[PDB]
Formats: structure tokens, sequence, C-alpha cells
């Protein structure tokens, strides 16, 4: 329901665009330009649609409100963008100030400008850390002076940075322009999560994985008000199993605090006519380590002392397959085993295999931006599923029922 890039007339207008350029980079090298490739459609569309200019702002790393051009500069990204675009980019040493305003006042037609790391200013995030790592706070008055500067730099504002739309930062909620719209990536993020929330197709399956239960209560609860089925994997499972199946979980992880909301969750599951499924057998390790001895266990046998459950097993994979294959909409957030290690990634991979199969068969599949979005990368299925969120933190909040400021800041119609 929010304004989008292709619905705005960018004829002869300057465009201030907030994009995701937080790329892994060691020594100003950039070890994965993926996120930079991703923003090109939006920028291209602006040039191709008559934009006088396009001003790009972003952040990279953890400078926490201190300019740090030596390790978190966007400069290496600015000329990496030139390569990818086969067009020169003008890098500005800062993101605000007199120089930055003149440079973007009335640029030559079609020029592309990239401002320095926004987080070099404590006003962007609204918080920070000084020379000794201690937390400092931005002055609400300087924050608004910073935002007044950023707004001048453009005539139309475009947010194509979903990954930080769950945080009301300056670049996200502070640009005051008549039209604030979603970029092509952002638009896609919204288009799909809108599906899994406004009026989902059924059967709607929610696969929730992860380590602790305490920080998934909201996500679990909000999903129970919408889905038909729900699978819970990952370390969480052991908390529910010990509490619902009197299972000896050995030395597996256990969320003591979350264990007290279990019965509250199962209630929710019942009032909403949903039946959660958990593993039934497990792949174990004699220690939380990649090359640990691998063993097997079931709910009945439980994990031996010392050992711990690290991935679901053969019967769990089968049950999972059956349920995945009967869904029209699947939302997957969180692997169901320690995917970082192959000895215990089988369950997660099998699930991926099945989910990809569901996409081919008409099922819309949505993946969380965190640990799950990287799984598609490690196994090239980023183009075999309906959607892979480009932002873990934001997708989690969206799926939790929380308000995403960056989004509500966008214009309507
Ligand atoms: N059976 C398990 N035992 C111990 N740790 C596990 C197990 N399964 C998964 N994990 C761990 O869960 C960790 C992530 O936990 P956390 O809940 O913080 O993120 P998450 O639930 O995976 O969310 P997301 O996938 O969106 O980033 C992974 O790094 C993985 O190592």
């Amino acid at each position: 329901a929010k304004l989008t890039l292709d619905k705005v007339d960018l004829k002869g207008k300057r465009v201030i665009m907030r994009v995701d350029f937080n790329v892994p980079m060691k020594n100003n090298q950039i070890t994965n330009n993926q996120r930079i490739k991703a923003a090109i459609p939006s920028i291209k569309h602006c040039l191709d649609n008559g934009a006088k200019s396009v001003v790009l702002m972003s952040h990279l790393g953890r400078p926490d409100g201190i300019p740090m051009p030596d390790k978190y500069s966007l400069e290496p990204v600015a000329d990496e963008l030139k390569s990818l675009l086969n067009k020169d980019v003008i890098f500005l040493k800062d993101c605000v100030g007199p120089e930055v305003e003149q440079a973007c006042a009335n640029p030559d037609n079609g020029s592309i400008i990239l401002l320095e790391n926004l987080r070099f200013h404590v006003e962007e995030e609204g918080k920070g850390k000084d020379s000794s790592g201690k937390k400092i706070s931005a002055d609400p008055a300087k924050v608004e002076a910073f935002r007044a500067s950023l707004s001048k730099l453009g005539d139309v504002y475009v947010n194509d940075a979903f990954g930080t739309a769950h945080r009301a930062h300056s670049s996200m909620v502070g640009v005051n322009l008549p039209q604030k719209a979603s970029g092509f990536l952002m638009k896609k993020e919204l288009d799909y999560f809108s599906k899994a929330l406004e009026k989902p197709e059924r059967p709607f399956l929610a696969i929730l994985g992860g380590a602790k239960v305490k920080d998934k209560i909201q996500l679990i609860k909000n999903m129970l008000d919408k889905v038909n089925f729900m699978i819970i994997g990952g370390g969480m499972a052991y908390t529910f199993l010990k509490e619902l199946k009197n299972m000896q979980i050995g030395a597996s992880l256990f969320d003591e605090e979350g264990a007290t909301i279990v019965k509250e969750i199962m209630e929710k599951a019942e009032k909403n006519g949903v039946k959660i499924v958990f593993p039934v057998d497990f792949v174990t390790g004699d220690k939380f380590d990649e090359n640990a001895k691998v063993g097997q266990a079931t709910i009945e046998s439980g994990i031996p002392s010392g050992w711990m459950g690290l991935d679901c097993g053969p019967e769990s994979i089968k049950i999972n397959a059956q349920i995945v294959a009967q869904a029209k909409l699947i939302v997957w957030n969180g692997p169901i085993g320690v995917f970082e290690w192959d000895a215990f990634a089988k369950g997660t991979k099998a699930l991926m295999d099945e989910v990809v199969k569901a996409t081919s068969n008409g099922c819309v599949t949505i993946i969380g931006g965190g640990d799950t979005a990287t799984c598609c990368a490690k196994w090239g299925t980023e183009d075999k599923v309906s959607h892979v969120s480009t932002g873990g933190g934001a997708s989690l909040e969206l799926l939790e029922g929380k308000i995403l400021p960056g989004v509500e800041a966008l214009s309507n119609m």
C-alpha cells in the first residue's frame, strides 16, 4: 500500500536514495559485491527515467558515530559501483554539510553521487560510542539539523534498504520530501511479507528454527494467528521437548526463561487450531564442535549426558517432507540444525530440497534474511525459492507483527 519507485515521475528530479552497501570488506577490498549488484535496478531505473541525478547514501561496518575513513569508508564501494555500472561515480568525503549540499544542489544530468558512510555521524543512528567504546547519545537538535541537510540533497526520496527499515534512523525516517518511495528490492520485501500477513494462501506452513526460545515468542505467537501448520526446529526444540515430552535432553541447549512460556504457546496453538510438529529423532555430538563424534537419539531414548542434539534426524526429515509438500505458502525463518557444519546440516539441507521442490509446484516460499538467507547462498537456491529476504533483522520484526518505522515513513496515496 506504499508508494513505489515506478509510480513516481522522476523526470528532471534529483533522487536521494538510501541503499544497502554494507558489504563484507577486509582492507578496503570488498569480498562480495552482491549487495552492490542488487541496488543497480533501482539506480538504473532512475537514470533511464529522466532523473537529473541520483544521490546514494548508506553505511558499512560498525563506526558507531565516529568518522573512520580508514576501515569503514564507502569509497571502495563507490568505484566498485563504477565497474558494475560502466559509469563513473562521484564520491563525497562526507554525507552532510555545505560541500555535500553544493555538490548535489544541481548536478549534471545523469550523475551518480555516493555520500560517505552515514554512520560516521552519531545523528544517523541516534546513538553511538566515543573513543573509549562508551555509549553516547545524539542531541535531538543536531539530529534534526542532520536530517534537514540530507533532505536538501534531493527532490524525491527513495528507500531501497529494507535491512535497516526496522530502525528509525535519520536516513530511514528523517528525509523530509513530498514523495518518499520504496525501491525495487524494498518493494519486493514488502510484496511478499504482505502475503504472509494480510491474507495468506492456504495451507500456510511456518517453519521456525533457531537456538533459543525466549527471543522467538513474538514471532512464534504472531505466526500462530495466521498459519495452518508449524514446525519448530533448532536448539529451541529441546526446550519444548523437555517440557512437553519429559525427554532427557542431555547437555543440549535449554532456555530456562523460555521454558516457562511453552505452555502459554501450546495454548495459543490450540485456540488457533494449529498443531506444532517438533523433531522425533536427533543427530548428536559429544560436544558443540564441527568435528565432534556423531551419534543418534530419539525422543524416547533422549540424548546421553554430555552429548547434545545438533540436528534433526531421518524420521524428522521424512515427516517434515510430508508436511512441506502440502502447503501453498511457506515462510522459513531459521535453520533446524547447526547448518554451519555439514555433519549436522543434513536436516536443514533436506528441508531446503523440499522447499525448492514446493516452489516448482506452485507453492510460494519466503525465506528469512538471517541464517536462512545465507543457506540459499551456500547452496545456490537463491533463485529456486520465491523470495529470500535481504535483511534478517527487519524480516524478523515484520514477521513478528512489529511496526517497521522505515516503512511507515514511506508516503501513501
Ligand atoms: N540443534 C542445535 N543445537 C545448538 N545450536 C543450534 C542448533 N540448531 C541451530 N543452532 C544454532 O542456532 C543459531 C542461531 O540462533 P538464533 O536463534 O540466534 O538465530 P536463528 O533462530 O537461526 O534466526 P535466523 O535464522 O533468522 O538468523 C545458529 O548459529 C545455529 O548454530
